[PDB]
């Protein structure tokens, strides 16, 4: 009858909520003093600043179903007035990322032969057979070297803070690999997909717009916390589990307690879930423990109204070949004007990632100085900030590197030999908010069986 959920980030919260909304009592245990995990918005100095995540793409049904179940649909906010441009630092300046194929062919984002080579994606050679090919290898084959170096590397940085040479395209971009399987060429697949839809409606159509909530993504967290209420325990570290069924040893209020449930859902990060799995299956815990994370810091810089202009666009990204100490920045106030009061301008700068993890081990003063130097060199920002807030995440973002899918497949096969045990979270089948929520609901539905 009962389920324990371990971990209270978006995945754990969404699993417990979906179980309870279908009449399965779930208890959730969070080791921290607060729910949310990576998600957290802070009201400071006239800003709403985001701990980690800033937005979701309003294209996932599960996230809309969850907002509806939580009476949040009217609190969903779209991606700013202007602010539809993306920039990439390449060849000495911030350069606008073209949004259409005709704008791309006329653009200076890449040299002429390299743009012509992107059009030659029509003639892409077959994928290597039976090979878990990298993102960078995938790009060279489809796009050319220049487009991969600067453009695909940028896209990858904004989502995973990873290494383009190490990421599995099949794990990181399932839909690109599927289109490749069906159509070889991505351009061909798109032409054909447009033909298909243009040949022949109850619920409203999802815009795919870059979205958040009126008070940040904290609104979603506060709402899950209020929905679960007593069923979700804060400052409850799980330090053991074993068969009996399933018994959890919990450390709440500085003391030991025990809990007995029919089924356990582990929604903690790979390193923490591996620690719990070790006494049950050493080989399984090693698989789980082998999932790499990339460290990441966010440096928020607030500016008094008038001291600099409002930066155009959602933000910018910087390719690894540029050999810079910053990954990119939002443009938080341009994108979402409600997250800053009285004309104040907020940048949220991202530092670290897979290729420079050591920068995240620096102190906040040094990270703020780094962000200011880089923002000067790349964006031309000379003004002095009146606000500074640094968050460091050095358990960082899961890296779906070569061999990831076969790892997760072997993680799944080991879980079958352990009835009533289940994994969920950003480590396995999707890093983003939307993936976590969709995967969370899908597990919850399958448990009521
Ligand atoms: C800076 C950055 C920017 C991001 N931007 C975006 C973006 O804008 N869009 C997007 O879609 N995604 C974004 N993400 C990714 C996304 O936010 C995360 O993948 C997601 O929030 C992770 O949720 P989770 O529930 O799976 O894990 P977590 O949030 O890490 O939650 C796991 C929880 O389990 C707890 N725990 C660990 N051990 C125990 C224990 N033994 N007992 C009890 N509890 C335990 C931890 O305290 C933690 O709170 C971003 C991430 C980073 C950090
Ligand atoms: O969403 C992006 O792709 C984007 C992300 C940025 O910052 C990050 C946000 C989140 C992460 C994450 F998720 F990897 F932690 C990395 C970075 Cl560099 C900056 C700029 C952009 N952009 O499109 O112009």
């Amino acid at each position: 009858m009962n389920v324990a959920v371990v971990g209270g980030g978006i995945s754990g919260l969404a699993v417990a909520h979906h179980l309870r909304s279908r009449g399965t009592d779930a208890v959730l245990l969070e080791s921290s003093a607060r729910l949310g995990g990576a998600v957290g918005t802070h009201a400071l100095a006239g800003y709403l600043v985001e701990q980690g995540p800033n937005s979701f793409l309003d294209r996932e049904p599960a996230t809309r179903a969850l907002a509806a179940a939580l009476n949040l649909e009217g609190r969903i906010r779209a991606a700013d007035p202007a602010a539809k441009r993306r920039y990439v630092y390449t060849r000495g300046r911030l350069r606008s990322v073209p949004a259409s194929p005709p704008a791309f062919l006329a653009s200076d984002i890449l040299p002429l032969g390299a743009r012509l080579r992107v059009a030659g994606e029509l003639f892409s050679r077959r994928a290597p057979e039976g090979v878990d090919e990298s993102l960078a290898a995938f790009g060279r084959r489809h796009l050319g070297h220049r487009a991969t170096q600067v453009l695909l590397d940028a896209v990858q940085t904004g989502i995973y803070a990873g290494d383009v040479e190490q990421l599995s395209v099949a794990a990181t971009f399932p839909m690109l690999v599927k289109m490749e399987r069906e159509h070889r060429s991505l351009i061909l697949g798109a032409i054909r997909a447009q033909k298909a839809q243009r040949q022949a409606g109850t619920a409203p159509k999802l815009s795919g717009a870059l979205s958040t909530f009126d008070g940040g993504l904290q609104v979603l967290i506060d709402a899950l916390a209020a929905s679960l209420g007593d069923a979700a325990h804060v400052g409850a570290r799980v330090e053991g589990l074993a068969r009996e069924g399933w018994r959890l040893i919990i450390e709440e209020h500085g003391r030991r307690a025990e809990l007995s449930v029919a089924q356990v859902v582990l929604a903690a990060p790979a390193h923490a879930t591996a620690k719990l799995l070790r006494p049950l299956d050493d080989a399984l815990a090693a698989l789980v423990a082998g999932i790499a994370y990339a460290p990441i810091a966010v440096v928020h810089l607030g500016f008094d109204a008038g001291t600099l202009p409002a930066p155009d666009g959602f933000g910018f990204l910087v390719p690894a070949e540029e050999q810079r100490r910053m990954l990119g920045a939002i443009h938080a106030s341009t994108t979402f004007p409600f997250r800053a009061e009285g004309g104040r301008v907020l940048y949220s700068c991202m530092v670290g990632g897979a290729r420079q993890p050591g920068l995240v081990e620096q102190d906040e003063d040094a990270l703020a100085a780094l962000a200011r130097e880089e923002l000067k060199a790349l964006a031309g920002v000379t003004a002095r900030p009146s606000f500074t807030r640094v968050f460091r995440w050095p358990l960082g973002i899961p890296q779906y590197n070569l061999g990831h899918l076969e790892r997760v497949a072997a993680i799944d096969a080991a879980l079958q030999r352990l009835p009533g045990l289940h994994l969920i979270g950003n480590a396995y089948k999707g890093v983003g908010l939307n993936d976590c929520i969709r995967n969370a609901a899908q597990l919850a539905d399958a448990l009521v069986a």
